[PDB]
């Protein structure tokens, strides 16, 4: 009934997500009491304007030494429009805001009730637009609080027509070709550090960086005598950056005036996330040390700044270190993220199916779980300040909720309490538990024996209808947090499946590294196995199956209607990999089709037989034939990473065979198709059509 | 020096001010205590965005149920943009919004969620909503269930006669739609809307007389019915921006069957019913005469069970006490009932001062808060539980933000104010107040002994000095931040505001002393005011100009005319030229026959012997012995005063060869308040003075 | 178009004849080309094989698609090139042209790429037009 | 000059050319109506 499901995805949607949070300054009164507040930023979806919207609000938490007494509202929320960064002052006294307005972009700050002072960046023409992504952007403080420093679009030089009429320029370069970094970084090539001085208003482009590197992710040094960044090679051309972290990279120092460039770490593997100690005496980042897959377990690594030693605090995790903690598989650290006594670091990481809180010690390597036992949950640390974390937390059955905790001593940690200040009504019609499965002997892996895997399983509190969901990746993981699509159909009265095979992250490195050159055999195997035994076990109604899928995703559901035409009723596929070889050459991360099919990466390289027959031996298409399922499949014009022409090849072998399909187009949309109208168009036509279909 | 000037500038209107206010649900803790917050919502001029930007902060205070013990900030501020309007519920659980964003759309928020939204233009019941404050408003039910609002009537369909169509009215595409004035374009007739939260439904309440247009509703006791104003628009609309003289009355209709019922008296203005806390009354502002723009006023108060009508505070004559004056306001605070249901807070001009005043309206006495010291502007945002949030400034501090509590009946001298947030001081101004008395031979003929005043600002003899008469003629000056005296006042000028008869907040005698002899009585006080501020402080005589828009500027041009050795530059915005001319163009024709001394009529036609009395009063006549060099600034779509009357000076002036410089600003009304319109003309002003100087 | 194709061939086949190349939109692989064209029976038609709406990928067909395409010779070549993309065109995709500049770029020999972001195979518009034959000429007599 | 022409009758009363074919209408599941 389209009435009911769209009065189902109306109340569904309308449970907001947080985004950000951040901690102000301690205050006294006389009565002897202390309090602080915390600021947080929230979004949410709106159907009648059609779009996201952003509010900030304040809350309030009085405290008795390292213990919280009370805590509470501080007024109504606030919508925002136009922000694209901003960062309290290290004091907290000052606020600096980046907006876009008119468009034009500005640099604003703020002091108490006034606006002290802004900067139209357009009008000085120093550079170009600012980078406001989690790759490269960043604002920083200065440790004096007199500096600012950012990163933005490098200057080109000016262009004019051969033909140009002039009153009574490089004449031939208006359309000089500048390659970017890939999907959703259209029209990035090279950014630049710049520093803005509050007080005169002059902006400088800092001088040695070295020629071929981007970089980012930058904050000032120690004294504030200079900058440290991480630089990305981009020669001899750029690979797809975003969602991945086996780009090559390493850490630079530079002073602010003079050009002199320094190296602190190696030059041959992988280095993100930096973060400078309170004491300002050492530095913590994450190392990645191959260059292979696209995921994986990463080192975290310490620098002292000055001895000038290197060392690792966590290694590498091959199986499992203990019953509670399996590697760090995370992208990024908090911004916040050390103790107050400059010792100890505290992050979140999947495990297994589910998503937990660690501390770990620079000096000893201990790692210490914070959440350990229970059902599950998700968690995720928003900051820390003074040994207060703000977290949020969320289950598949409990929309996000806001919590405020203290750090306990060390020796302690697993004694923490926490205190709620934005509770979530749950929805007592969904139950969820997790399954766990054992491969039978004739699919074990040759090198890696004995691996086990997981499923996620939600149900209503022979009857009920299923529909399984494998994730795309495929070095990626679901973990037991609030996803809107899965409680939808849950409410409607299905069961749903989502399968963790082999190669998932949050398992060990050897199952990283047991997937690569089996892919269209090993994963189809297991999620076929997951579902015969769920369907043998729960006794399900095994003529109501259907499967759903996108990008790797929708690739495994493909060859799953290829290779067991008999199994499943239904089929939605979105942004689906069909040709790997013919893939190749198109795509804007092309290493990914070499490394998946089982061999080596290099530029320079040439077609070869041997290697696209393997590709050819690995794809879906190759069972075309067989395929009798009905399918619906939406694709979206403007994707990079996955271009639209592989489902239109699928499509048109279908209709060749008069099979039933119903193909979607989006003109405008990248693979996400995140955009509200395009995403509750999709997901209520593909509700329909399951309903329909079984 | 332009350069310096600028950058003066630049400081100067980085300073803002305080818009609305308002107050949150008590909270208790666990040890005992007792808070609440405070909302504020502040606006300040962008120079390198060019507009006014609008931004919330929120604070918290901590009481002990009748003293604050502590007060603090509670995060940074916010900006906003597209809200229109906004209120809280009565229970303060939920909060609603009128944004643009273009469509409008109505929202409803609740703690961290927005729980619904309502896209009105899609709806088309109703035209666009109106926001302002003379007709706008926006209500919550006592259940909390419905709200109210007032928008423009909806017009039927039309069609032009050579349409095509697919294989409405013909020819009504270009009717005649009147609308209310000046700064009220496309405004015609509005409607009350009542939407249900539930059901998401909108409906438009019938009964509503034919020949009013209602405004400033609210919910009735038992949420039986709707309270609102009426204003007449037969046979057709005169300006009612800025006038409180408009003929109105009070009305109520049931929700559904159509029966209205007059609650006060049909000849008289009314504004501003407040509902008092308990449900048992309402006060109200009556002005019961038609013919001043602004004047005196009385506070009445009605009773809701036995129907009774009463006066609680009377027109002052002169004066009543040392303290108070009479009411000059044209609107109550949104909320200014006390806790008791019997005493009302207020704030009124007094003398040169703008003071707050607390009336018992069983009693009728009126007490004043803020008597006594040198002077100050205070200005009362809201009170809620016997709790008050106010603005205070003068001339050389600018705005700033404090909290107290309300005596007990009897002893409302003694409150205690608490600051909530404070402005720099500017230690190199200095201002004063002096008295003037009018010479024997300048006496009116019925209204003797009046006196009048003016506001001295100087640097803390060679000075030159600058005069500026407001406009009105009934308004007046209050020791209040303003922008442009205190940069003049810091580049080195004196600064003298004068507040002839005729000014507000001196009694009825000077509102009515002056309507008659406007370019006579007006022009020589501020005469005799240069007169003795010259020869006591012995600043320089030589170098003595003049500024001043609207009735201002026509002053400044009958100085010039009639005293030419006296003043060696002027300037001048939107000025009154030639009244007779005046009449046929602009949206208030009756203030050219009151101002002139006749009585105004609808059916009235040119006649000789008033059009004679309206030339003979007017400062044109005096062209030709103008010298004085002239800047003159003017907006094209100003429709009070058009800009033609500037264009006849000007071309007179121009035809006998004075030296004159002409600015016009073609999409710029009466005010010139857009930021760069407003920086250009100060800057050019400033520059005009301290050249010819 | 077929014309950019030869050259590519000839300055891979004989890389002493030459010395300048100017290409607008190359036919580069012929494998890769097929599923991403609007005549995808061209591809099999040249390479000397029948259409079929049926046909499946069949590597035996794929291997003489990849033998006849000049990406073969790309490791031999020395004479500098100029490329000229329309990013519209429809016909011959323009990551065509892509993979050569990037295997010629990582062996360091001189290149030089325009990118029209509007224009399609023909590059008719008058401006587009304009640029492309005054780069093409100067291009031309520099290098000689 | 694929598809488009444009022809006159005999007679010279009639027109005749070629056209893309009309799309019945279409809408989104969340639009509001006019109450
Ligand atoms: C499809 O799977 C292709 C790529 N792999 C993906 C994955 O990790 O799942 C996606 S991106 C990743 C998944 N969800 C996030 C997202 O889409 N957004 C934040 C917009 C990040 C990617 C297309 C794979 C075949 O290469
Ligand atoms: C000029 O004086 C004309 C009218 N009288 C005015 C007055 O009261 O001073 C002005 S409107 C009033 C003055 N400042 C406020 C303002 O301008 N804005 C809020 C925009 C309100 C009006 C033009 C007079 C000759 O009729
Ligand atoms: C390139 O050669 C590709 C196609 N073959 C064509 C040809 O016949 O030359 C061109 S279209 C043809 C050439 N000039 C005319 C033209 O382009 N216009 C009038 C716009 C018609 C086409 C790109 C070939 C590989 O298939």
């Amino acid at each position: 009934e389209p009435e009911e499901a769209a009065a189902l995805y109306r109340g569904l949607s309308r449970q907001p997500a947080l985004s950000a949070a951040c901690l102000g300054p301690e205050v006294t009164t006389q009565y002897g009491g202390r309090y602080r507040t915390v600021h947080t930023e929230w979004t949410q979806r709106d159907l009648e304007r059609m779009e996201n919207i952003r509010f900030c609000r304040q809350y309030l938490v009085f405290h008795d030494g390292d213990s919280v007494v009370f805590a509470g509202p501080a007024g109504n929320s606030v919508e925002t429009r136009g922000e694209l960064l901003s960062r309290e002052s290290p004091s907290g006294t000052m606020k600096a805001v980046l907006r876009k307005a008119g468009e034009k972009q500005f640099l604003e700050v703020w002091e108490k009730n006034r606006k002290l002072k802004s900067f139209n960046l357009s009008a000085l023409e120093k550079h170009g637009p600012v980078y406001e992504d989690d790759c490269f952007g960043c604002l920083s403080w200065s440790h004096s609080e007199t500096h600012l420093l950012y990163v933005a679009d490098k200057k080109r030089p000016k262009a004019e027509s051969f033909f140009q009429t002039k009153a009574l320029a490089i004449k031939g370069d208006q359309f000089l070709f500048y390659e970017d970094w890939g999907e959703n970084m259209v029209s990035k090539s090279t950014p630049v550090l710049c520093v803005l001085d509050i007080e005169s208003g002059n902006i400088s482009v800092l001088e040695g960086v070295p020629e071929s590197v981007s970089p980012g992710q930058a904050f000032w040094a120690p004294g504030d005598t200079g900058v440290v960044f991480v630089g990305w090679w981009h020669e001899p051309f750029r690979l797809g950056i975003r969602f991945c972290t086996n780009r090559r990279s390493a850490l630079y120092y530079v002073d602010l005036t003079g050009g002199k460039c320094e190296l602190l770490s190696d030059e041959s593997v992988a280095v993100t996330s930096p973060r400078l100690s309170p004491d300002q005496c050492r530095i913590v980042y994450l190392r990645f040390p191959s260059l292979v897959p696209h995921q994986q377990c990463g080192q975290l690594c310490l620098y002292d700044w000055y001895t000038r030693v290197t060392s690792v605090v966590v290694d590498i995790v091959p199986r499992q270190l203990g019953e509670d903690f399996s590697g760090i598989y995370c992208s990024l650290l908090p911004l916040g993220c050390w103790s107050a006594d400059s010792q100890r670091v505290v992050f979140d990481s999947p495990q297994r199916s589910r998503q937990d809180l660690f501390a770990v010690d620079t000096q000893m390597g201990s790692v210490t779980s914070l959440t350990a036992g229970g059902s599950g949950g998700s968690w995720k640390l928003l900051t820390i300040d003074r040994d207060l974390m703000v977290v949020q937390f969320s289950t598949p059955s409990v929309p996000p909720s806001l919590k405020v905790g203290f750090l306990p001593p060390a020796g302690k940690e697993q004694a923490v309490s926490w205190v709620s200040l934005e509770e979530a009504e749950p929805f007592p019609d969904i139950s969820w538990s997790i399954r766990v499965l054992q491969p039978p002997p004739q699919q074990e892996h040759v090198q890696y024996a004995g691996l086990d895997f997981e499923a996620i399983l939600l149900q209503p509190s022979t009857q009920v209808p299923m529909v399984v969901m494998p994730h795309g990746g495929p070095h990626s993981s679901f973990v037991t947090a609030w996803m809107l699509f899965p409680a939808m159909l849950c409410k409607m009265g299905f069961a749903v499946l989502l399968v963790n095979y082999r190669g998932s992250t949050g398992f060990g490195q050897d199952s990283i590294l047991s997937l690569p050159g089996n892919v269209g055999h090993q994963d189809v195997k297991d999620v076929q196995f997951a579902v015969e035994q769920v369907l043998q076990e729960e006794h399900f109604d095994a003529g109501r199956v259907a499967l759903m899928g996108g990008s790797h995703g929708g690739f495994l559901s493909c060859h799953l209607i290829g290779q067991y035409p008999e199994t499943y009723s239904a089929c939605v596929v979105r942004n689906p990999v069909i040709n790997i070889a013919s893939m190749m050459g198109s795509t804007d991360i092309p290493d990914w089709c070499m490394v998946e099919a089982g061999f080596s990466y290099s530029s320079d390289c040439l077609p070869d037989l041997s290697v696209w027959a393997a590709m050819l031996d690995k794809s879906p298409i190759k069972y075309a034939p067989q395929v009798k399922t009905p399918l619906l499949l939406m694709l979206g014009q403007e994707d990079r990473r996955v271009p639209f022409k592989q489902g239109m090849e699928y499509y048109r072998v279908l209709k060749a065979r008069n099979v039933p399909v119903r193909l979607l187009l989006y003109p405008k949309s990248t693979h996400a198709l995140s955009e509200v109208e395009v995403e509750s168009d999709s997901f209520m036509n593909a509700v329909l059509w399951l309903c329909t279909h079984l």
